[PDB]
Formats: C-alpha cells, structure tokens, sequence
C-alpha cells in the first residue's frame, strides 16, 4: 500500500482523535494532540484520559481506528529512515 | 482466518472483561466496557484498574486472551477499510 | 520455534520480573506477579511502578526481555485455541 | 538489516529521549532513561510524563521515531539469544 496513502490515513486519524477529545472532554487542542498520540501509540501515560461515558465510547472507536493505523503508518516509516 | 470468526472472538473477549470487570471491581458496565478495550488494546491508561486479588487475576487472564485477539481483529479490520 | 519452549521462556521471565519486584519493590508476591504481566503485556496501568532506582534499571530489562518472549507467547497461544 | 545496525539505531533512540526529557522536563538522568524506555515499549506507566508543550511535541516525536525502533530491536533480540 503505497506510503503516501498511509500518511493521508494516519493524519486523518489524528485530526479525528485530536478534535473529538478537544470537543467532548475539553482540553486544549495542543493537549488532545499529544493524548491523541499517546493513545493510538498505545503508550497510555493516563495523565489525560476521558471523563464523560460519551468520551470513554469516543476513545473505544478512536483505539478501533487508530491503533492499526498508526501501527501501519510507523513500520512504513521504518522504510525510508533504514 | 475468515474475518467474521475474529469478529465473533474479539466480541466474546470483550463481553468476558466488561461482566468481569463489572461483577468483580464493582465499576458500571460502560466504565468496565471502557476499561476493557483500554486493556486489551495495551493502552492501560490507569484511571481504571483491578484494586482486589481476585481482579488482579482476572486481569492476567484478560491480558492473555485478549490483546492477541484484538491485534488480530485490528489488522482484519485494516484489511476491509484499506 | 516448539510452542512448549516458548512456554518455558515466558514462564522464566513471569519469575524473574515477580521475584524482582517483589524484592527489589517490596509489594507482595500477588502484586508483583500482576505487575510482571501488565507490564511484559505493555498494558502499563502505572497503578504499581518502580521507585527506586535499582528497581527502575530492573524494570528496563524485565521490558528488553519480557515484552518480545510475551508477544511470541502470545501468539503462539493463539494458534492453539485458533 | 543487520542486527548491530538496529542496535546502533536503537542507542540512539535512547539518547535523544533521555536527554531531551532530561532538558525539557527536568527530571534526573536516571528516570529520563527509565522513562524513555516505558515509553518507546509502549508500556507508559504514567509516573513521569511530560507537563510542558515543548514535552508533549517532544514526546510526540520520540513515539514516532522510537516504538518502530524498539520493536525491530526486541524482535533482533528475539532471534539471538533464543
Ligand atoms: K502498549
Ligand atoms: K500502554
Ligand atoms: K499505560
Ligand atoms: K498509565
């Protein structure tokens, strides 16, 4: 699957992540940045995390969506740094 | 292995964590439904975890039965999407 | 690779990471084995965590060699019930 | 790719998140190594995590470069002393 394809999905997960923890649990864009790659990195440090059950039903599809992606997205740039 | 049998597997792992988590920690059933993909996915963010043995066994349990599975189903669903 | 080797393997990293724990941590035996499994799974709650230095060079290579020997567990159990 | 390059790749890892945690979030050397390692395992116990925007972009970075790194390491690893 071509790498530049990857990119355009990894960046439309992220934008997804980003916005709906920014819109349902409020946190600042820059914090629901980072939250959104601690999470779909499966890092998970907890320090942010939802607090709303319509938050916690987000984060459930946001896991869904983004792990493999951005698991896809790593290894195909694993290729052009080695 | 057909993609609708992982379907039915993650489903079931993920019915097993939430009633556990649920009947053993006490937590409602959207919070342990929370938790559990929270787990399974290897996020782990922490807000919540198992707090008697009987949980923490359960946990271990889920951990093995349950993120192979869902690494699995993560990478089927990649195939349908992409 | 035998999947009764792997077996042995993941059962002698589940000691050394409880036995370390426990000792180098002081939380007990049932606590340290719960962390042993959260962390080579990289689950990671951080409900229980290193706070000694000695103990956070021991959790570095319990990660180094737990976290691999896990995942290839992992899925070789999946095979088994698959 | 040759196992000592992946070594090579994966030191350097380590040095960038450990000092650049160390400068940016002012922790001691020792938990910035330890914290650098429970990050790019993906197991993020949350204990430390970084509370500046600079952190969390620096963070942001060492998950993207890191966690392929690692895990092309531990699976090298993997192949040697098993
Ligand atoms: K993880
Ligand atoms: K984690
Ligand atoms: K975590
Ligand atoms: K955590």
């Amino acid at each position: 699957v071509p790498a530049t394809r990857i990119l355009l999905l990894v960046l439309a997960v992220i934008i997804y992540g980003t916005a709906g923890f920014h819109f349902i649990e409020g946190e600042s864009w820059t914090v629901s940045l980072y939250w959104t790659f601690v999470t779909i990195a499966t890092v998970g440090y907890g320090d942010y995390s939802p607090h709303t059950p319509l938050g916690m039903y987000f984060t459930c599809t946001l896991i869904v969506l983004g792990i493999g992606t951005f698991a896809v997205a790593v290894e195909r740039l694993l290729e052009f740094l080695i």
